[PDB]
């Protein structure tokens, strides 16, 4: 009969995205001077007699700038041919540069480039520690290793120590991007976030940047901006006409922090329908699990999961009234899928992300049973229960039904937990559980991870928190090991799994957990990404 209090902060945002009415001269505008300036940029890119360092460094710019997605062609068949001619005879920065990019695009480099900047132990030479740039692509470089490239592991401690040690007296702008990669590496960012510190920070304050890419740059980020801020209006105009700021108020009202989300996983204009399927999702697992763990009984709790296990309109009358609310809404969501995927044919593939979800709550259902008994299960018990309840394997799963490309031999793949899933899973579980631990022992939890690894082994809360560390550590190898060639299935569909373990690394920096709590993690990022434009 009793509820909890909530101590759930409201939405930061009010309803300043409910209606955005794009300026269509504007973006028609932008559009055609873009479309001149793509061919500009394509052009630099098939330019005959490059030197191999003026390659990689006019590809990386492409990339921070946020309009490489332009060209996936034209610079797979660079990096194709770079891979294959076996350019061993460089200098460090590029070296690391070249490692880097072929690795991010699937090509198995070996890191052998590395030893002539070795002596004996695999140690780099300290005679390095004065070239700045090196030392820069070598950290970002240090951060795609795999587990066959143990040569590499001294080069993120001894890059870190030496820029920081030369920050404080570099010229600008090269000692803010030097400060910001020591805080955000390249490789696990999100990448409009990425770009946007990029674009705004550093390539426009740089003495020889380039004007024709610069220009595109802002003006194309600008532009997807729009779509984006469509996209939340429709979202917010839905969530909205839902009301469940009013009808269920002990939830966290997080809609745009779920798009922001959503537009980590992919922010291409192929990607909008997906982009809009996946925050419905996400907002609404998130109704789902506020009501697991700070609102419903015990007996509650069952009747809603077997309703959910069921999928049947006929059994919301077991349900109390307020869990009739959400009930509804989501199998109604699920039947919107349906038919927002029927004239092109791929209706059934929403069956998927149906038993992901089935799977997320029977695990809700779990931790809730051990929260009352007051179980501390082993390690490998809890991960058994405990990565489902990420929702990962189910926003994963979801990420591919507004994507016009996949097929069932897609979902074939997904539904059998291949490695590259189960590692960026491991990485949101064991980050959650590291920064959630304080404050949820003090609301009495007896099974969180942490808990479970300190019982279980036999080791102190801060020998515990290091190991949770080294499986994320683990994990990002993985990742890093799945995307190497030939990938089993296509690029297309490992770069959103990809881009939800980036999610969690930039959502819960410094330690702490920024979806339930945004003001001082996401907001900045929403801002930057979803209000402000680029000043042109």
């Amino acid at each position: 009969i009793v509820r909890p209090v909530a101590d759930f902060s409201p939405s930061l945002w009010g309803d300043q995205f409910l209606s955005f009415s794009i300026k269509n001269q504007v973006a028609e505008k932008y559009a055609k001077e873009i479309e001149a300036l793509k061919e500009q940029t394509r052009n630099m890119l098939l330019a005959t007699g490059m030197k191999l360092a003026d390659t990689l460094n006019l590809i990386d710019t492409i990339e921070r700038l946020g309009i490489s997605y332009h060209f996936e062609k034209e610079i797979d068949d660079i990096l194709d041919q770079i891979y294959n001619q076996n350019s061993n005879c460089n200098d460090l920065c590029t070296s690391a540069l070249q490692f880097r990019l072929l690795r991010q695009h699937g090509f198995n480099i070996s890191p052998e480039i590395f030893s002539k900047f070795q002596d004996e132990n695999g140690k780099f030479k300290e005679s390095l520690a004065s070239d700045v740039l090196g030392l820069l692509n070598l950290y970002e470089a240090s951060h795609v290793r795999t587990h066959a490239d143990d040569i590499l592991e001294d080069a993120l401690a001894f890059s870190t120590i030496h820029l920081e040690s030369a920050a404080p007296h570099l010229k600008s702008p090269l000692r803010e991007q030097v400060t910001h990669a020591l805080e955000q590496c390249l490789h696990k960012g999100v990448p409009r976030v990425e770009t946007r510190f990029f674009i705004s920070s550093i390539y426009d304050k740089e003495q020889s940047k380039n004007n024709v890419l610069l220009r595109f740059a802002k003006l194309d980020f600008n532009l997807l901006q729009m779509l984006h801020k469509q996209e939340l209006a429709q979202v917010s105009r839905w969530w909205k006409d839902l009301d469940f700021v009013t009808t269920l108020p002990y939830a966290r009202d997080r809609v745009v922090e779920c798009y922001f989300w959503a537009l980590g996983v992919y922010f291409e204009p192929q990607y909008s329908q997906a982009r809009v399927m996946l925050v419905k999702t996400i907002s609404m697992i998130s109704i789902v699990d506020d009501t697991f763990d700070a609102y419903g009984t015990v007996k509650e709790l069952e009747a809603y999961t077997d309703a959910i296990q069921r999928w049947d309109i006929n059994e919301i009358d077991r349900l109390p009234d307020y869990m009739k609310i959400s009930y509804k809404a989501i199998l109604d969501l699920y039947k919107d899928y349906e038919k927002e995927l029927s004239s092109a044919g791929r209706s059934h593939i929403v069956c998927h992300a149906i038993e992901r979800m089935k799977e997320v709550v029977r695990n809700y259902n779990v931790e809730s049973t051990w929260f009352i008994e007051g179980y501390t299960p082993p390690v490998s018990e809890y991960l058994s229960n405990a990565l489902a309840t990420t929702t990962y394997y189910y926003l994963a799963t979801t990420s591919y039904l507004g994507m016009k490309s996949a097929t069932e031999q897609d979902f074939e793949w997904l539904s059998k937990n291949p490695k590259i899933l189960e590692a960026s899973v491991i990485i949101c579980r064991v980050i959650d559980d590291t920064a959630t631990y304080e404050v949820e022992k003090s609301r009495g939890q007896i099974a969180t991870g942490i808990e479970c690894c300190m019982r279980d082994y036999g080791i102190s809360t801060k020998e515990a928190m290091a190991k949770f560390q080294n499986m994320a550590e683990t994990a990002w190898k993985d990742i890093n090991e799945g995307l190497l060639r030939p990938t089993p299935v296509s690029t297309e569909f490992l770069t959103p799994i990809l881009n939800l373990a980036r999610i969690v690394e930039v959502t819960y920096i410094h330690n702490l957990d920024g979806y339930t709590h945004p003001e001082k993690v996401l907001k900045p990022h929403i801002i930057n990404l979803l209000v402000d434009s680029i000043k042109i």
